[PDB]
């Protein structure tokens, strides 16, 4: 098919179905990361490749649901559109952020250890995680703990300068708008 996107414009679409292997490979790259497989064995699983006007972009399809794809450190990511159809106890944590750093979120910032205002679930430095604005529990951004869920306990609690988690994919980013797009 063909898309046009906010941000990334034009995109040539290719779409298939991933193979057996593919799946059980998939499944196998998650299960380190997260808490649980967020679908089912039902779910129909595509991979879809979009070449735009600056590059190209591989997004898994869950149901239709724009919802995984490989980050450069070969790992898979979820898309923040992906949280809103399974949500986020599948994560092993998230971390709830003030509307300050909600907004700086989703403006592309990195998450600073100031905006933090709450910690749930039990992650270590490296495992993904994602910010959720803390009124509405919206995820904002999808990325990497900077520290662990115990250390960033205490940090936030002291409003310690540093980064809590490195962004990675974020609410208005070119993926997030192409994934919209996908979505509709």
């Amino acid at each position: 098919h063909m898309l046009w996107a906010r941000l990334v414009g034009l995109a040539r679409l290719e779409a298939r179905a991933l193979s057996k292997k593919e799946r059980r490979s998939l499944l196998e790259r998650l299960k380190p990361y997260y808490t649980r497989i967020p679908f089912s064995e039902k779910a129909d699983l595509r991979l879809v490749k979009a070449r735009t006007d600056s590059g190209e972009y591989e997004i898994i399809t869950v149901d239709g649901v724009p919802c995984l794809f490989e980050w450069s450190d070969g790992r898979i990511y979820p898309t923040l559109q992906c949280l809103k159809a399974f949500g986020v106890d599948w994560l092993k944590g998230v971390v709830l952020v003030d509307k300050g750093a909600a907004i700086a979120l989703a403006k592309g910032a990195h998450l600073m250890i100031p905006g933090v205002v709450g910690v749930e679930g039990s992650f270590t430095r490296g495992d993904v995680v994602a910010a959720l604005y803390h009124e509405t529990r919206t995820p904002v951004m999808v990325g990497v703990a900077e520290v662990d869920s115990s250390a960033l306990e205490k940090l936030y609690r002291e409003k310690a300068r540093g980064r809590a988690v490195r962004r990675v994919h974020r609410l208005g980013d070119a993926l997030w708008e192409l994934a919209q797009e996908v979505g509709k």
